[PDB]
């Protein structure tokens, strides 16, 4: 996250962290069993890491359970990065607590303008490198598809949104992706891609949730 704050300790519960010996993409619990997150972030051998703040100190509120088994949208296109979601479930159900909390998916799409708050523990800087140990906030806005279009003409599929500011400063970036983006409560959007980091012109762009609910639904339902 470049331009954001600090959060917060486990002020974000539904916030995770998918470790593969190290940290390497965000994600999002919408139940007791399950996260969501980006497809371009599959792979095997995946331990989420729930009611976390410091990715490097145990501070006493974590739980750390592996994947029993990963489901990449069917449509996924790894070029593109269309239809870039994926569903994670957890080999034994996460205990429920102020600190590690399911947030809820979209009954609609959320509406250009529509505030939403982004985190994660990706890169920090827009040009070279660091990295946060603890969880950082972004409040951004939904911008317009007209400009998210502009931005990247010939990328944006109806899919996809973008988010941010176009004079750039504030963004998410490497290492956030997976992550949420909460718009009044509900899981709007998945950190997916973008230009750089929090360059001018060039927005965040994330998956559009909305479009996936009932196909997240019918996938949990049948796994
Ligand atoms: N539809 C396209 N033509 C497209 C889609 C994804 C794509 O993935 C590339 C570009 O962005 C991804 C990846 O390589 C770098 C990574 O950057 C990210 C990741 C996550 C967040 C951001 C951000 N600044 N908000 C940037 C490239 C082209
Ligand atoms: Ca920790």
């Amino acid at each position: 996250i470049v331009g954001g704050y600090t959060c917060g300790a486990n002020t974000v519960p539904y916030q995770v962290s998918l470790n593969s010996g190290y940290h390497f993409c965000g994600g999002s619990l919408i139940n007791s069993q399950w996260v969501v997150s980006a497809a371009h972030c599959y792979k095997s051998g995946i331990q989420v890491r729930l009611g976390e703040d410091n990715i490097n100190v145990v501070e006493g509120n974590e739980q750390f359970i592996s994947a029993s088994k990963s489901i990449v949208h069917p449509s996924y296109n790894s070029e593109t990065y269309n239809n870039d979601i994926m569903l994670i479930k957890l080999k034994s159900a996460a205990s429920l607590n102020s600190r590690v909390a399911s947030i809820s998916l979209p009954t609609s799409c959320a509406s250009a303008g529509t505030q939403c708050l982004i985190s994660g523990w990706g890169n920090t800087k827009s040009s070279g490198t660091s990295y946060p140990d603890v969880l950082k906030c972004l409040k951004a806005p939904i911008l317009s598809d007209s400009s998210c279009k502009s931005a990247y003409p010939g990328q944006i599929t109806s899919n996809m949104f973008c988010a941010g500011y176009l004079e750039g400063g504030k963004d998410s970036c490497q290492g956030d992706s997976g992550g949420p983006v909460v718009c009044s409560g509900k899981l709007q959007g998945i950190v997916s891609w973008g230009s750089g980091c929090a360059q001018k012109n060039k927005p965040g762009v994330y998956t559009k949730v909305c479009n996936y609910v009932s196909w997240i639904k019918q996938t949990i339902a049948s796994n």
